[PDB]
């Protein structure tokens, strides 16, 4: 006997042992008589068009693939629920937080960032940790990472960042010169880069890492009063990492290590869970905060803004069909129920357009009609119609225009957005020079110990050594600007690696 | 008070007066607070991306259209049932014919041939009369026209034919020279052309014309014995046509005449119906038949092959949403339940491939998962997986490969095809000169009376006069080959039209 | 001899009389030996899969159609040039206006608004008059109508307006209750409806109507100084309209009248031209303007803001293939060269998003690589890569990320946008009650004469009589609000029509 | 200094040192003023829709991906030429062989079979070796593997085979039970499985393996005489393999080993080349051949059917843009110029449909218009029009129907297919028990030496040990049937691996 993942077909057969096998049909539901031999003229003659059994099967085989995600393509999924344990109704009126005890169905995707569909699980990379809450006020997608921060703080740099992380447009190879020419030209990366190359760069599967919303978000209570917040979901299973040595062995021994670990845990009843907390910053703490509180390269320090618990995320169910339920999952940061709103974070503002946009391409115009994407715990009603692959009565014969004197759906005034006042020139403000070093210095000196600093520098040098000298020089200077000993250690190791 | 079609919204409201109107949401199920005013900075300021309510609705609006059908684009739809009235089980074992009294849900689409989505209903053109039977053995699509015959007898001439009937590739205008250059170069068109320019070329709506499967099909009984057949469905409302003068007034007065007629009839309880008959030819009779029994430009004469009755088609339901239920309808002549099979008709052999092919483009790869297209009275199970817009459980965790020791679906040996023997060179055989005139001569002399022949020639001359003289000459010569008086009457009229 | 349009094929043959006809190939370039007969086993045998000549052609036929435009689907195209005739360089630094005499290639499309591909030309609807300028600074799309104004002033009402103008979602019929329910609920429509139902609602083809950008736009000169402007392009051929009576005859006699008129004109050297003028409003004048200067339902009166001439638009070339050059034409109001900017017009702010969005659906992700869409008078260079149907080098091996130390494309600082100051609450402002009546009153009383007022009301009553009584009442009231006699004349005529 | 692949961007900049960098534009050719900072109201304000620079770039980023290939997704490409060295015009009349010395440009793509886009190069799998010849008679696609044979001999088992080789539909994990259940239920796989688990299962890059067409094809000379043939292209660089130990190290050290090796070889002038040979079998030898000569699990032994040389394949140019030139490469076994025809091989018959079909889904309806797919050395002329993303003049105003009196393209009678006679029942013939063991016995005993047999069984057992015991037993039995000592060595090793 072997691990439960491998006994999948064995189990599927056992769970069916009582009934007869189904009649094998065409997609049109016509039974087939023989599907191992083609309709031909004579045993050694040519194939016939009449063989629509072959055509029907081949055409669908021919159309099996859809575009992979443009980032976060390698993915593992599971299902479960969110349960409220504490009362934060004074900050948010969202139905998902309505009383202690309330459960909401969730769906989760875990991913790496750079790799395509066939890439190894145990590599140095950030991890996507996206959570879809199926609430009565519609779906809530908290599309977060394994980090509170990101490498950049304006969405116009995003496609670039990603290009620089992926393959060279001519050679189709990972290119250290791209990676570090970008990172060194944009020192705002200093904070997230430092996180990346320390121990948590390679987590031991998905169950031993935290999730963050990373963005500042806005919560709105029943009175119309607003606060800003951060979401943190901390692992109940404890932070646990892989060493470079073990991560590399597994990269060839089990490219699908995280995917297997997740499935096996759930199947053996060992159900993983997280504790959701928030931090809260009032509008008048946001004016006097020393950095830009919407800067995605900055955290809110725990000393000044402590964690306030909200509840548990629990994963207790595996997908039944991986393609249907985890490859077709779409998360839109813009799916926000009343009580939860966007901050003016430049990066989050971008993600409000990007995701529904890419989903309309990757999946299709009507991708919200795909069961796992459906807001099945809410009644969708509006004046949208048609599109390719329309799957429900399309709304019926309801009046399709608004306003109307025929009692089609009505707007709900309580669901209006919080109103903020803004003033300034409409222009492109340069954010390149928001303090890129301070929080990093703290991280280096105060969070990391002696050994961890040493490994941090070894990890960095071990990858930066493959970039050209002029690029190394500039990266080193950026690291020096955080701490002279940071730069020095890295430079001592580069001197050796250069022969 | 007006016709029922005009009162559609009125009625929708009345049927609802007892409830409160639904909450208006985004596609993600989020309630909207205001949907008449955009989120802007100040009353005369610019739009924000934060307005996801605007984007969500606009992005769907933008994706509303799908490619119209490449032919038969203008269509009217309805739903009802087929009921068996007579016993033809000695010819076919198909479940849809199993006992007298058996009802099968049907869907029907009526169409013109050449015009695009906005064209007028009451024009000279053949009419499509596609019929989908939802049987327990899977769907059966009888994709027929208002005529027993077509213009050509090889599928390689079809794209041409259609091109010649549609718009000039440069000017985007209907082009008489294309129409008649083709027809004159291909006299096999003489039969259908004579049908088209008779009174029956403009039916008074969809309720007053016949349906034909036109092709020869094959029927297989329980013993494994086969005969060849034609399907005729005759209107129970009686043949009725529009005159040229009335058809033209309606063309601007009500471009949607046949659509409104069909809807109002069903809504006022006058449900239209057809009687399904067959003609049967034994394999032996096929060998001694004077023409090619699979030549789509030929009928089987009634004297030698009388109509045997089978059933009634009844339309008693209107569609609730026209896009969902009529624009997305897909018929495949290749959806044939055991007991019905194709003949070797060159034209039908082409249709076996073309329709599923075009559907994968027009609707999409999984178009069969769209409710109206679903074989919902059959259990679909096989080794096909994935594809864009996957809508069910994607057949779950079932083993996806065949054969397997894990009890996935099995082939059903009784559903094998009838075995026929063929012998000859694999080669492209010329069918341009199969008899092109005989059956037409009969039609001209023995089916039409004196007045009808006169109108036939007037309708032909009225359209042919716009073609160049060399094209007119050649067409007239083809008409002379049927009968000298046919030719000379047309020529006398062209002499006048040419001034 | 006939009109030039109908001699198209004749002329194509004459222009080729010297050369031999090309060898007919598969799409893959393989010469075909016979394309009139299918590869079968024996003359009355079944079709083989190894007929790849058949398949290759049918598969393309099957994929001929693409989605029609979601609005303005019925269209006519031509090509030509714009020529600067007057100096407005003090207002705009745009390369297209650089010197008197300067010519720029243009592409125009003319459309109706509501009809689908097959619909008649001579119907009451607004007309599209889209101009694409191929400038050295990239493409400039002036996507305009044959009216200075529009029915609504917020883009969130757009999809609804269009739904109401189109087909009932159940009956698939034009529905007067939808049309007038909307218009009567949204009186802002009063101005444009008044235009629509007067003589100019049916132009005598495309050569006898004006064009307008409708929107307020922003112009920016070499100094960085901005002004607001309107674009009017008046016909040099003179305004000319069809009467209801002749428009209806032509709707069946020649569904393609505007198409044919334009093609024949250009083919016979009678080249239509328009004169481009602007109106200019300074930023100061914009603060004191009595209405909202960016309200799409308002004009700037000629007394206070006279027309200032700029140049000529001339159409002197017909398309060669209609599909490639006129069905695939894409216009984006967002294509604006430096010198021309958007105003804060709520309506135009929406069009900035909508068009590129729909274009990616209707044609494809890389639609801008389609010859007629290409900015071929400029050099496209950036960090965009890949996508479906990539057609040039894909920009080679050039570094694909920005910034870089490898000399890929650089930003041009002089191309930066004009900076404006805005202040106010970020919220949804109600525009429902901006002055809906004043400019219409002026239209009714001061622009129209006696006869025209009469015809205006007859035209309104002829269509409004098909709506329910409660809808009539409410519409009439909106017209009374413009002028008591306006409401009255309409009501007297409805009184008659209601028997 | 490092390898040439790593210096790609370095070299790109050098090759450009003399010019100024290009102006950065929108896709519409509009220069951009700043592309690092988003348009916002105030430095800490929300993003605007007016930022069309952001949307234009993000929208394209969002549509970057297309469906990977359904099999052979991981790939490497190069370009060069084919040169004729010997005279085989007595067998084939194709222009590509027309005289000694004749050069034809080619495109090659090397690939693995099961892995997706991100999988490792140095793994046990067959290798695709597809060659596209750009002939005057249109494209010739020789779509071959690094082996003469395949695992199955009917096309209806293909989707299954592939499913069995890829991921479990629930766990998304590679599944040994699927792999060997299939292989053990279908012993026709014995031949190719033995090849695969032997030394040549993991080639040292693409330059050190052979290519085969595998299928029997047909050749036709000027006299209309025909013979059957096999294409073998043998590496000029010599067969060279990796050991299991090294292949596994490289799988994590350089997942893109083969890609890097090819690019580096070409860049340093060391240009790889292959020698094209055929085997020839007369129609009459085909009738007496001891096996089915069209059975894809069978080879033609060299003693009886020696290699005849034809020419050289040389790869001397790297792609400039990987996506444009290698990801969008499409090969159709159905692209065959006159002089080359298909045999009746059941498998090949299915490939005639599959490839164009999948290309229409993967790339698009008009994928043959993509530069690298174009038959750019032929003149494509026919009656095919339109489709999504139509890129040329769409063949202008040419008459679009056939036949015509207007001198559009004509069929070329010399390019008719060879005519063969076939006779038999049209039915599904069972090919499951054609000899499954004879040629495999020969391979085991006569081709492998003692050491190699040892490694073969070690390789087989190392993978087969993960499958269930009943599956093991069955596979071993299939191996015993080839030779008792084959099955018995594998069983001795499985006994140990099962503890
Ligand atoms: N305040 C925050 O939200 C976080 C801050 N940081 C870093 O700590 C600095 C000071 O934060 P402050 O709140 O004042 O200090 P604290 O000491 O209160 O917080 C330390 C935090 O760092 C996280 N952490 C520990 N090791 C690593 C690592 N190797 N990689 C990434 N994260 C790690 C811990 O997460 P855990 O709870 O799992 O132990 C803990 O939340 C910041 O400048 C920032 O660099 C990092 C994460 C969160």
């Amino acid at each position: 006997n072997r691990d439960p993942a491998s006994d999948q077909m064995k189990h599927w057969k056992e769970q069916r042992a009582a009934q007869k096998p189904d009649v094998l049909t065409t997609g049109g539901g016509n039974p087939v008589g023989d599907k191992l031999n083609s309709l031909t003229v004579g045993p050694r003659g040519p194939l016939l068009v009449q063989d629509v059994v072959f055509t029907d099967e081949m055409a669908h085989f021919d159309r099996e693939r859809i575009p992979e995600r443009v980032v976060h393509a390698k993915g593992a999924g599971a299902f479960g629920y969110f349960e409220v344990t504490h009362d934060i109704t004074r900050y948010s009126k969202a139905k998902v937080f309505e009383h202690i005890g309330k459960r909401t169905p969730i769906a989760v995707r875990f991913s790496t960032v750079a790799g395509e569909s066939g890439s190894a699980d145990t590599v140095r990379d950030p991890r996507g940790f996206a959570v879809k809450f199926y609430t009565e006020d519609g779906n809530w997608d908290l599309v977060g990472n394994n980090t509170p921060i990101f490498f950049i703080r304006d969405a116009l740099l995003f496609p670039s960042f990603i290009h620089s992380q992926k393959r060279n447009p001519q050679t189709h190879l990972k290119d250290p010169d791209m990676v570090w020419d970008f990172w060194s030209l944009r020192p705002e990366s200093l904070h997230q880069v430092s996180f990346l190359f320390s121990d948590r760069g390679i987590p031991d599967g998905h169950r031993h890492m935290d999730g963050y919303g990373s963005h500042t978000f806005k919560l709105v209570n029943a009175d119309g009063e607003a606060v800003y917040c951060k979401f943190h979901y901390k692992t109940d299973q404890g932070i646990k990492n892989l060493s470079v040595e073990d991560a590399a062995r597994l990269a060839h021994e089990d490219p699908d290590y995280g995917l297997r670990d997740l499935f096996n845990a759930i199947a053996t009843g060992n159900y993983p869970s997280w504790t959701l907390y928030i931090q809260v910053m009032t509008f008048s703490e946001a004016e006097i905060f020393p950095f830009n509180p919407f800067d995605l390269t900055k955290v809110w320090p725990h000393g000044d803004y402590p964690l306030i618990p909200v509840g548990k995320l629990v994963l207790n169910r595996n997908p039944v069909n991986y393609f249907a339920e985890v490859e077709q999952l779409a998360f839109d940061p813009s799916n926000m129920p009343p009580g939860i709103e966007p901050s003016p974070d430049k990066m989050l503002q971008g993600r409000l357009f990007a995701y529904p946009d890419t989903h309309r391409h990757r999946l299709g115009p009507n991708y919200l009609q795909i069961p796992v994407n459906c807001p099945y715990r809410a009644r969708v009603a509006n004046y949208q119609r048609d599109g390719p692959m329309c799957m429900m009565d399309n709304q019926g014969g309801a009046p399709n225009y608004y306003p109307n004197s025929f009692s089609a759906p009505e707007h709900q005034p309580s669901a209006l957005e919080h109103r903020t006042h803004f003033s300034g020139d409409v222009q492109r403000f340069n954010s390149a020079n928001d303090d890129n070093v301070t929080q990093v210095r703290t991280f280096y000196l105060k969070v990391l110990n002696e050994e961890q600093r040493k490994r941090l520098c070894e990890n960095i040098a071990g990858h930066l050594k493959d970039a050209q000298l002029f690029i190394q020089k500039k990266a080193v200077k950026n690291f020096s600007d955080v701490h002279p000993e940071y730069g020095s250690r890295i430079q001592a190791l580069l001197d050796k690696y250069n022969e």
